[PDB]
């Protein structure tokens, strides 16, 4: 019953691979459904031809900057920015999927993919999927990153939508 979404992501242009995530709509049905929708772009905007603008190896990748970019915009379907659901769950290890925000109660489009636990981050970024398959295109996507962030090429969510 939780949704299951992919990217499909493209390196220059280039086919990388598919990700899909399970969102935990039982646990953070508001959350979930901001990114799931986000993935359909049924509401008339969304993740797909957006970028990943922040990658740090053994740290996460961060997207979902759909109007800047860069790190600076995005907006959720409930408006420009909405509340901390809660904190249930923790981040656990690589694969975990969670909500960027600039302070409490900011949540807008913008997500971040673990890839190592990230245990000081917990009660601090609400945690709402995680990667089913594919953790190997997450890997992969990694090696494109730098230490502070920035990505050699660009890597793209070329399509993405709702599989179950």
């Amino acid at each position: 019953v939780n949704p299951t979404v992919f990217f499909d992501i493209a390196v220059d242009g280039e086919p990388l691979g598919r990700v899909s995530f399970e969102l935990f709509a039982d646990k953070v049905p508001k959350t979930a459904e901001n990114f799931r929708a986000l993935s359909t772009g049924e509401k008339g905007f969304g993740y797909k031809g957006s970028c990943f603008h922040r990658i740090i190896p053994g740290f996460m990748c961060q997207g979902g900057d759909f109007t800047r970019h860069n790190g600076t915009g995005g907006k959720s379907i409930y408006g420009e920015k909405f509340e901390d659901e809660n904190f249930i769950l923790k981040h656990t290890g690589p694969g975990i999927l969670s909500m960027a925000n600039a302070g409490p109660n900011t949540n807008g489009s913008q997500f971040f993919i673990c890839t190592a636990k990230t245990e000081w981050l917990d009660g601090k970024h609400v945690v709402f999927g995680k990667v089913k398959e594919g953790m190997n295109i997450v890997e992969a996507m990694e090696r494109f990153g730098s230490r502070n962030g920035k990505t050699s090429k660009k890597i793209t969510i070329a399509d993405c939508g709702q599989l179950e």
